[PDB]
């Protein structure tokens, strides 16, 4: 029975670790859409949740549950989810070292939001290349064509 | 009432020229889908007035007919081309030429082949990169995706 | 100016410090110093972190001024201060820190996948220039690169 | 014995298409600028040649000459050198086909261009791509750099 688990993850983005590692753990099993779809559906059941145990912005909370992949589906035994909590106030010190966590990786991804512009400015170069080879085929050659 | 003309060329590789010719008069107008069949259906009519003839293939022709697009398709009246026929042995020294020339033009197959070759080996890099970035997107960061 | 690391485990301290030099001094410094000077001081720091008898799971933070002079880097080792955790004190701090490492160095994986499909394309871009020359050479009147 | 021969080219062109024969004989043998110096110093010799024969732009030549490779280097036995000219009014209709050959080629180079264009742009994001793999490297992580 496979196990979705993020570690200590700091609250403001429990909901993307969530989403990342089931992309991680999932890969290849499943669609995209639908790793989504039910990281969508559990973070919205853990928001919930979370708010039973007045959770603020700046704690750092734990997440385990179980789920099985079923003919392209994930459905994950609710009852199996666990989340542990951690006032930032009784553990200052991992609850700062999460706030350093968090910022470096919203520094990491302006460098993916670089990258992908220029994996697009890419495929539109390969577009237009593959493109003229073809219409050169046509005009200049007698070869097979793509027609 | 515009034409396509094809000038000297070697009966050898009359089809292919005719084909060439025709995609240049009318770019970005129509589609290939309509172009490759009309000149192969073009090209037919020829190679009925060729037999027709008695012209061999290594002798030289020049093919002039008018055409008309109608909401992409393409259309001619019959009796507008007109076929000239060249043969060998009296022109020996036109003829030749035309033969070196067919043998570059192949000779220019053989690079283009490799240039699609490249083409494509590189349009597999174009899409697999794009895709690792989307598979980077989703597992490390929390950007939105192709995906939601 | 001043680097500083915050939170990492002592395992992956050297790479830290280099990773954020980088960082901090894009664009003003060759790279070949960066590895020499971050180097020299990671050097420094493994020395007078044994003298506190530190294992590889403690956790650290590291914070030292320096300078940009003339294309080097010089820092006065008296603005080093280094803070020191044990794995016994903070057992729930430094589990996160050997989480960020486990997904630091899974991370890298990726990053060599990343490079493996650059290289290929490189490849096939010098490969695509060197032929598009050869076509010009052969097939055109055109002026050439060697010209 | 290696022999450079154009076959049927225009005045006007000659002067390319040895240079192309050349580059197309002598392919990873000789480094490049070898060659085009080498063009260059029979493509002189050759256009004197051609101003005493009295040829005109539009007349129609051939070209052959005998050639050594020599510690690379190009080396050719100019008294080897044998030309033919074919006046516009002797072979109307072949002048005439030379001419459209000519033409076409000239068609065919502002594709290359936009080929070549491509190429480069190509060759650029290439280059930024490879080096923003590296600044990754470094910055996110421990692995060996291009700097160690």
């Amino acid at each position: 029975a496979p196990k979705l688990m993020t570690g200590f993850v700091r609250a403001s983005g429990y909901a993307n670790k969530v989403r990342r590692v089931l992309f991680a753990i999932t890969r290849g099993k499943v669609f995209p859409e639908e790793v989504v779809k039910a990281a969508g559906e559990l973070n919205k059941i853990i928001f919930e949740k979370l708010q039973e145990m007045g959770v603020k912005k700046e704690d750092v909370v734990r997440i385990s549950v179980d789920f099985n992949i079923e003919d392209g589906k994930i459905v994950w035994n609710l009852d199996s989810l666990e989340i542990e909590t951690y006032k930032k106030e009784e553990e200052e010190k991992l609850a700062l070292a999460m706030e350093e966590v968090e910022h470096m990786e919203k520094m990491f991804e302006e460098t993916v939001k670089e990258l992908e512009a220029l994996s697009d400015k890419l495929r539109e170069i390969s577009k237009e290349i593959s493109e003229l080879v073809e219409r050169m085929k046509q005009e200049y050659t007698g070869l097979k064509l793509r027609s």
